[PDB]
């Protein structure tokens, strides 16, 4: 019978905690100490870290790690990573080391197109709305946003294009004003939503003022919502590694052609089996999200975007692909991702500042490259590990059953050898010596 | 690299002490400016043993990245009033959670139904012989042997009421030549289950290869063709899934904007329907759900890459990417629900050593894993409700 707390957010941090610990933790001061042991000693810094979210009562430590020696487009970077899962940072470092002398990582930033929509309904003829949009309203939508977009346009960005989309086949009377945006180094959410909110104002007002619509048709115009889309398939970058198959050298002594083919097979499984692609893509995001967090960006957005992209052709599939044509190994990731490097409240987080300074003050597109590299290297590490374990183990077992089949061993004899070599290693001499003992008493 | 030469690779980075890692990093990339060293060190805990503890979760740890740790109080969940811990960096997420809790507190609260707890994993392998011969061997001999050879591995889990639920042979040769799967389903009780599942699959791989090698049903050439590609769990668990739901009479949907309650319910359903039929909205819409899910996932030491991958795969499982929540306004009743596939643990994770994770679990009343599933689904539903309540009353 806990009682609800009124006015919780107005309470001081200390009174929030006293109530919390009394109500749910039996007044045990040890839970209070656990909250306070993560507080920063410095008053201003602690206050700063209580202004990103709301009702903050402590700091959740996420490990801040470094994976060094990433050769990215000819430059050697150390990548900061904030992630709680073990082996993620070590795998990143191991992939960077692997590719350091095999061409490193190369990226192509394809496009930086972000999207938003005014969703609305309208009961009149679609073609009258289209005609009005094409000849009048579209220009008026740019005009009424000139003040909103002045700063961004002086930075090189702005509204790239505006479209009317007839969605009436999906939902009765449903239309969109669909716009694309360049927000430069900003994540862009406030800029986009501000444009979209003015779009809805201009749409409703211009339709009401036009002689082309009946008053019934005007009254039917209703904006549902003005909101950006986190699906940005044209804000996207390719990260890629490539070398000659013969140069895929691993200290595990595995043949490079065998490794190349088994690696490609692991990628193909994720391309055709959705239950594998989910885990495979999750591995990519281990790398992506660790850098998204370290640079103060929104990983729900990068997750929602990447996994939507993974299903965009009608089947949930792998975000990475691989070819082994003509003696060349290629492995690449097309990662749609929207990030910012200025203008966010989280750009005030000092470790976000550290991350951006560490990476060389990257532009948004340069950070897109860095994050896509981190995802590619993480996926590479997982698959390289999964395929080279299967080569290490099967080498001794396949050696054994071929000797036994060359010697025509019975199934009972084959059984006895499985027991005998459970802990022992498989030598060509030892197998034959033991078979000689068994058959000749 | 403006004014110095090209950076040189560091050898033996992980064997450097923490301070030596930092010194190289700041000398190489930050011009030896001690202000950047100070930024790293100001987040170290005063207690040396606690600091070292937080340097053993990941690798190459040189500082602590603060994520805010917040409370959203007054969540009425299946008849109990919970304060939900939330670790998230984005503004308004925690406040929106509190506002949704407040709205539903006197309107029935949140009801959950944990539907199933089935987790999955696969032995992926190739085999060049006749599929029917592999299937017949599996059905009559191998499947039982796969259970037998994991008895020692599953003994601890079975005494907790879990274990391997079923094992199937899947023919994927239409998708890829000679490709097959041993597909297994698992109950891991209060564990996330990763290490338990992967241990079983690795034993499947060994038993599969061994039993085929020993069988007289196959030629030696067919035996040599059997190659295990990988033994790995799947983060897509559509049958480890909970519904969270709110419902009340439409006349009770009273909002401070003065919008009529029937108008609010209709505009709200409209906003949901648009996410159901427009993928570009569904992505953002589901993102809002994950704002709430991920904040509790982090606060309880769980893996949010896994929950993100699972939920967004689920969102496309019928051929189009669509909303994870749904809404009805039939017969004067407002209904709004979320079917969230989610796999989490409340024990046994390296992160249940994180004292704030222990705090979250104690705050929530030491929930079981299915009770945590419910709490997280409520948090997703409440976040989506808050987002859509704002978008239609603005």
């Amino acid at each position: 019978k806990h009682q609800p707390i009124e006015g919780f957010s107005k309470l001081s941090k200390q009174k929030k905690i006293d109530w919390l610990v009394s109500t749910y933790l039996e007044g045990n001061q040890q839970y209070t100490d656990i909250l306070q042991q993560y507080w920063n000693d410095n008053a201003d810094l602690q206050k700063l870290h209580e202004e990103f979210s709301e009702n903050t009562i402590s700091n959740f430590y996420m490990p801040y790690g470094i994976a060094p020696n990433f050769l990215i487009d000819g430059e050697l970077k150390a990548i900061p990573m904030a992630v709680e899962e073990s082996s993620v940072v070590a795998a990143a470092s191991k992939s960077a080391k692997f590719w350091l002398d095999k061409g490193g990582f190369r990226t192509t930033v394809i496009n930086e197109k972000k999207l938003g929509h005014t969703h609305f309904t309208f009961n009149g003829e679609s073609v009258k709305l289209q005609s009005f949009f094409n000849h009048i309203l579209k220009q008026r939508l740019f005009d009424d946003t000139e003040d909103i977009t002045k700063n961004m346009r002086s930075r090189g960005g702005g509204i790239l294009d505006i479209e009317l989309v007839d969605k009436t086949a999906q939902m009765q009377d449903y239309y969109q004003i669909k716009a694309s945006f360049n927000t430069k180094d900003s994540m862009g959410a406030n800029f986009i939503n501000s444009c979209l909110e003015q779009f809805g104002k201009t749409l409703k007002k211009e339709v009401e003022l036009s002689d082309k619509f009946t008053q019934e048709e005007k009254d039917s115009l209703r904006v549902i919502m003005n909101i950006l889309s986190n699906f940005t398939p044209d804000c996207i970058v390719r990260a890629e590694v490539s070398c000659k198959i013969e140069d895929l050298i691993d200290d595990s002594g595995i043949a490079p052609e065998e490794f190349a083919w088994k690696f490609k097979q692991a990628v193909n499984i994720a391309e055709i089996e959705p239950y594998r692609a989910t885990t495979h893509n999750k591995g990519i995001m281990n790398g992506v999200d660790a850098v998204v967090i370290a640079t103060g960006n929104d990983f729900r957005a990068t997750e929602a975007c990447a996994h939507t992209y993974a299903s965009k052709d009608g089947r949930y599939t792998s975000l990475t692909h691989c070819s082994t044509d003509n003696g060349i190994f290629r492995f690449w990731l097309d990662l749609p991702i929207s990030v910012g490097v200025v203008g966010g409240l989280t750009n005030l987080h000092p470790l976000v500042k550290f991350s951006l300074a560490l990476l060389g003050k990257p532009s948004a597109t340069e950070l897109m490259s860095i994050i896509a590299v981190s995802g590619l290297a993480q996926n590479f590490a997982a698959l390289r590990s999964l395929v080279t374990t299967g080569i290490q183990k099967g080498h001794m077992k396949m050696h054994l059953f071929n000797i036994l089949n060359q010697f025509g061993a019975t199934e009972a004899e084959k059984q006895h050898f499985v027991n005998y070599f459970k802990d022992k290693t498989v030598s060509h001499h030892e197998v034959i010596a033991e078979l000689e003992k068994l058959r000749n008493k």
